[PDB]
């Protein structure tokens, strides 16, 4: 808890020591990076974190509503199109569409949702709805988890294709490549969260805020692991069969 | 499917058949309701039901801002009442304080949302929000779950008493009793559905905002199946103390 304001410097400091409840630290996580996770797993990891993905730019568009600051909006945009694709070309959904295929999931898999668990969704669609209600000041300072995201790892050969040969190198490579071309200020987050956050309660609400999307995060992964780790996906006990709800009901009809 | 539109009475009959997903089907309840839940499961299982419990009066406000017909309006708020008390009398949630303190939390524990599992906070959200976003019919509809709860928490002494006696008495009895006493029409949502689904896009639409409904209440009870049974709650890799986010954001500075 902080009682004296801190320094740019040191808020700095308790936003990224939050780094250390970073979803890499989950065992679903660590065990897909070991080699250790089966094709079920995989797939299951694919069209879930997809959800997450198609909501990322859902949940930037909010934001922007909530924001009447041309400046920030002229930045914020950039992470839409590098989603969304723009000049005619593809973008970041089109990477992970490749990377379906490649991991043996169908375009329409995919694109259907419906492989997504319940768990999930109310994961992502809580950061969708915090984004849609929350100042956009706020709502913006929680993207900078993405700091936290790894190396942009490439001196692993001996990591994916290594691990796994039933995925096609293809579409991976497509995956890998479409992804370290973003065009988004990955670090806005935290400079808007120093310049923002200068007072101790604000600082102290946006660590909470942090550990909110920490939760989303993790939360997702739990999800994951009941389903398709432990044999336990919902209605198990009354069904072989997938019964969860498939739609984004306040967003499509059918 | 439904194919071509069902009559009132046979578009019931396919509401009802959605209580085979009823939560009373997870292991979770089936362990707490055999004997074999710890008190650690036990005590977990009513921190987290009662952030349902509290949020039921939001989802229920928020139904009645959504709902320009008052003869509605007049029938739908009794449930408030219910939960929040009247006339300086107690309600539904004192019930669920009372139990609380019956298995040995104190009331500062369970008021403070303290020990609410991100995954339980997720899934409860998912229904305030859909509740303040879609249409106040179809809001309202979903709260026909509760025709699914059994002969209201008794039975000839095969309960929680003989298999937990370490529950104090004067708590436990406090809550079956105050419980019984509600004074809202439970059935008021499927007779909504009834009339207000009187086509097979309507029909196949409710049955999915059902089965939505039907995957909160699993999801609460996989989150906590995570925490309390598998001993696997958010960064147990990273720390042993809880460290998820405990504030209501959007509705609370702290």
């Amino acid at each position: 808890l902080i009682t004296d304001t801190l320094s740019p410097q040191a808020f700095e400091e308790a936003l990224r020591a939050k780094g250390d409840f970073y979803h890499i630290h989950h065992p679903y996580h660590i065990a897909m990076h070991n080699g250790d996770a089966t094709r079920k797993q995989i797939q299951g990891w694919v069209a879930n974190r997809f959800y997450y993905q198609t909501t990322i730019p859902l949940k930037d568009a909010a934001i922007m509503a909530n924001c009447p600051d041309a400046q920030t909006r002229r930045k914020w945009v950039q992470r839409i199109l590098d989603h969304d694709g723009s000049h005619g070309e593809d973008g970041g959904i089109e990477a992970w569409l490749r990377l379906g295929e490649a991991v043996g999931l169908s375009r329409d898999d995919l694109l259907s949702e419906r492989h997504v668990l319940p768990g999930v969704r109310f994961a992502v669609d809580a950061y969708l709805n915090f984004a849609r209600r929350a100042c956009w000041q706020e709502a913006a300072c929680s993207s900078l988890t993405e700091l936290f995201a790894p190396q942009i790892h490439q001196s692993r050969l001996d990591s994916w294709p290594q691990h796994y040969p039933w995925i096609k190198e293809e579409g991976y490579f497509y995956f890998r490549s479409r992804l370290s071309q973003a065009n988004r200020d990955v670090e806005h987050g935290l400079a808007l969260a120093k310049a923002y956050c200068d007072s101790a309660e604000k600082q102290n609400r946006m660590l909470e805020i942090l550990q909110f999307k920490l939760d989303i995060l993790w939360s997702m992964l739990d999800a994951m692991t009941m389903a398709y780790a432990l044999q336990r996906p919902p209605y198990h006990t009354v069904t072989d069969k997938a019964a969860w709800h498939t739609t984004r009901l306040v967003l499509e009809h059918h």
